[PDB]
């Protein structure tokens, strides 16, 4: 199947500044018909399920800040976090939705420097 | 690795009549601490990503008309819907999100009896 990796685990930055995690899949999850990148990228605060963030690689999920944006094709993808707030403190997991069984990557924490 | 299984893979029932999804996982997910389930449901139609439907097995998120309904605990788990209404034609997922990796089921496609 599709495994799917990400990079850090975990990480920290001052309030304010820019953060970013990547995340890899195995195998491509790019669908030519439409041209689209079946990946998602999910914010998990603790004590809540996953949430979903960011879909089709780029697109942010209606209410999310456009603080977060989304990039990559193929097999690399990446999350970015343009001003870190105090709210944005949580765990981020990316996903694949191209083929089942759909799968998460490991998960990276983010955090408060 | 948790794995997640539902059946059927298909089915189909008349407008205005309930429809049930079964979903198994290989290992309870049922948290002992807080005693709740980490299980989900998610809705998905065709252009669109999965979209969160039902958490904690049995919480319905924002939304979502009360037609969904989530029961079961531990190791089985099941979807319903008391009655079906045209909007409600798609593929729908478990989700176990106790241990990571987080996992997926197979998917069920809902359809409408004509």
């Amino acid at each position: 199947d599709i495994v799917m990796t990400q990079s850090p685990d975990s990480l920290a930055v001052s309030l304010g500044e820019r953060a970013t995690i990547n995340c890899k899949s195995s195998q491509s999850v790019l669908y030519s018909s439409n041209s689209t990148n079946y990946l998602a990228w999910y914010q998990q605060k603790p004590g809540q399920p996953p949430k979903l963030l960011i879909y089709w690689a780029s697109t942010r999920e209606s209410g999310v800040p456009d603080r977060f944006s989304g990039s990559g094709s193929g097999t690399d993808f990446t999350l970015t976090i343009s001003s870190l707030q105090a709210e944005d403190v949580a765990v981020y997991y990316c996903q694949q939705y191209y083929s089942t069984p759909y799968s998460f990557g490991q998960g990276t924490k983010l955090e408060i420097k």
